[PDB]
């Protein structure tokens, strides 16, 4: 059968390879959206090469490349059954993955989305919370892409821009996080301090309104409510770069200050993403509970699995999916607010081109 | 009869006349829990004097004192007057307010609760979201009285630290937003674009691991689900001062920034508090309904209606006691976690004096 639903599957992507390191720098540091750059065009591919290195040898360490691509085909293919099954009236649904940084770009799959002749096009973010960052930028880059390409879409087009407490998302954060409380030892379960860990942002983005923060809190209360707040835990920040302020806590730093303080079981729960990359792989499990956790209280750190494979995130896709079809929703009623201190001419063009869509 | 059960009502306070700031502002700069100036005893009877006159002046642009008490005895003689009737095995209930810095203060209150030897005391903080400077304030207060008069305490104490999404204070809220959009032009409805604010924290304390940002978000998250995402919103934060930084957006700037951007339908709905005082009559009605925003784009803004005396909230609170009373718990697992970056001594011993309760 000719397919007739294609599911955009977006996400920032990582390096597949120590050799794509290089042009996943150059893409990122000539995006406008995230940087203002001097002589962007110039310093652009000078600061990737001279980054390349140091990168390249982060993912050395987690056996030399992301994941993230893998487990984004292993998801769609779960969730483009399902859905042939949930809704038969949709057709054959077909998935694609579109990276805002490495191959395959956004921009290279609608190009083969339209080939297909698909009637209906689903831009479903895979960030659960929503940042003008991350989401934002995928959303942009159809935009824009359109914009360039200087044609229409051949296609009918909406967005599931953001789902930070999808009944199921919830669940399998909970089973993935009860399953960790087992292995940990009897004797030290009732003491173990959670930490849900995100990415931060710069505080500037903070104060010019990002949604983000506050949805990545709405999972967190969603998760603790369904694992009936069992053990104390706090919602902290990773990845930090830069001399300039970003949202703290640091997840670092609340790893040693809690030692510090005589709380030496620690249970890591990253919170905002849905597999496993270079944050949780390099940044938590070595940096963090490798040479940091040793040094303070070696007594138990450990992480909560990924998402991953779990069949139930699976399920979660695409009831999604399905439930938005079923909906006639174009996007959240979140997107028809851009951020009040925007001083980006783009987000209101995007989100022009969403709520504006055919049927 | 001898009033069996007592329950403490605790919150800042606010001066009740313009001849109560001067020592208002006196205890509040004498609280080493919120600050450390040199030489703290000479310092702050002087930052006092200095900064009578214009708080004076606040006062009297909302009718020349605070509100909080009034509220805070409607809703203790509702909360009171339901309890006996809910679980009348703990005989007859008694209401007290311990204010942090205006009579009657905490140390005040518990004394009275000694005198008549309840057999149960229970600290029920009125900020549904906890806070350190807020929440945790008051009960190191309970804590040191009890420190500071080589005795302990002749009754059963106990603590209800925080209650961010309690299923009544939700629906309450949902209540006073929706009974305020109908208050618009039916015409502009659809149009409101909702800023939930609450009182700001400078990101000293966000960045140590203060509970408060997170928890505001999970109060309106519970909120725009029971209100089914009617209206766009966004959280932002208020009452910022001093040269230092402090979480963002500033709900000033966020009001000026929507209506730069064609955003003229604003609803204010404060979260953090549950009652009128200087946030709302003063900085919302006034500084930036009034003032500001006439002198930018007007079009519409209005405030939601603080919780005040809604009966519903009244039964909030005692729903909130009774639950508390069955359930036979100390405190929230979250309180037994103290801030990760924590650098304040008297947070252990408070959290010890709660989890240590004889029962
Ligand atoms: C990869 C690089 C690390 C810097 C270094 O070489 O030392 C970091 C620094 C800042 C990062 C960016 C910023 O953290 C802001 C964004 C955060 C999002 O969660 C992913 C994309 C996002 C746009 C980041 C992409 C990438 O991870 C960047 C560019
Ligand atoms: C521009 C952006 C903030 C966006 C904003 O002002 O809204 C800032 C915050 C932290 C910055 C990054 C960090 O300073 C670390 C890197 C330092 C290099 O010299 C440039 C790239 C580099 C990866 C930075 C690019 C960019 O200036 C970032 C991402
Ligand atoms: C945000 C901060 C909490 C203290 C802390 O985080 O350490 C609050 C709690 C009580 C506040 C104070 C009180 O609300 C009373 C005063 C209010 C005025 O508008 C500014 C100064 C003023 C004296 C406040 C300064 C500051 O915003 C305080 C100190
Ligand atoms: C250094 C200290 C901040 C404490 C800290 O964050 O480390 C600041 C904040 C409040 C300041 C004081 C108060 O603002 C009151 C006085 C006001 C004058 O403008 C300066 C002297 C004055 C007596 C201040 C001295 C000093 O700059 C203080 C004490
Ligand atoms: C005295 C001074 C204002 C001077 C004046 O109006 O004359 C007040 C107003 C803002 C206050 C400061 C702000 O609250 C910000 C600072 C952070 C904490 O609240 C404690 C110290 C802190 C540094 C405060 C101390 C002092 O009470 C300040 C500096
Ligand atoms: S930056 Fe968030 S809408 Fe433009
Ligand atoms: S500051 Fe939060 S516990 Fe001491």
């Amino acid at each position: 059968r000719k397919p007739k639903t294609g599911i955009l599957m977006l996400n920032m992507g990582g390096p597949e390879t120590l050799g794509d390191v290089h042009d996943f720098l150059l893409r990122l540091f000539l995006d406008r959206d995230l940087m203002t750059l001097p002589i962007q065009n110039k310093l652009a591919p000078f600061i990737a090469k001279r980054r390349t290195p140091k990168i390249q040898e982060q993912y050395r360490r987690i056996g030399g490349g992301s994941p993230i691509k893998i487990w984004t085909s292993k998801q769609g293919e779960g969730m483009v059954k399902l859905l042939d099954e949930l809704s038969p009236n949709t057709a054959p649904h077909k998935y694609y993955i579109g990276f805002r940084y490495v191959h395959p770009l956004t921009e290279e799959a609608i190009e083969e989305m339209e080939r297909d002749g698909l009637e209906r096009a689903i831009a479903f973010t895979q960030y659960p919370q929503y940042s003008c960052c991350t989401t934002g930028s995928s959303l942009n880059a159809i935009y824009r892409y359109y914009n360039q390409v200087g044609r229409k879409p051949t296609m009918k087009w909406s967005t599931i821009d953001r789902w930070p407490t999808h009944h199921l998302l919830i669940q399998c954060f909970a089973d993935h996080i009860l399953k960790e409380l087992d292995h940990f030892p009897l004797e030290k379960r009732s003491e173990v301090v959670i930490l849900f860990s995100a990415h931060s942002l710069p505080m500037s983005v903070v104060n010019r309104g990002d949604p983000y923060p506050q949805e990545v809190s709405a999972t967190v209360q969603k998760v603790m409510e369904r694992l009936e707040y069992c053990n104390p835990y706090r919602l902290v920040w990773q990845s930090k770069v830069g001399p300039m302020p970003w949202l703290g806590p640091q997840t670092d730093e609340s790893i040693k200050g809690l030692c510090e303080r005589g709380r030496k079981n620690i249970l890591l729960v990253p919170i905002a993403f849905t597999s496993d990359h270079i944050e949780t792989l390099y940044e938590l499990d070595i940096e963090y509970s490798q040479v940091l956790a040793k040094e303070c209280g070696v007594e138990n750190i450990r992480r909560a699995e990924s998402l991953n494979g779990n069949p139930l995130f699976s399920k979660a896709l695409a009831d999604l999916v399905h439930s938005h079809i079923q909906s006639n929703e174009l996007c959240s009623k979140q997107l028809t607010l851009s951020c009040p201190l925007c001083v980006n001419p783009v987000c209101r063009e995007t989100k022009s081109f969403f709520t504006s869509q055919q049927l």
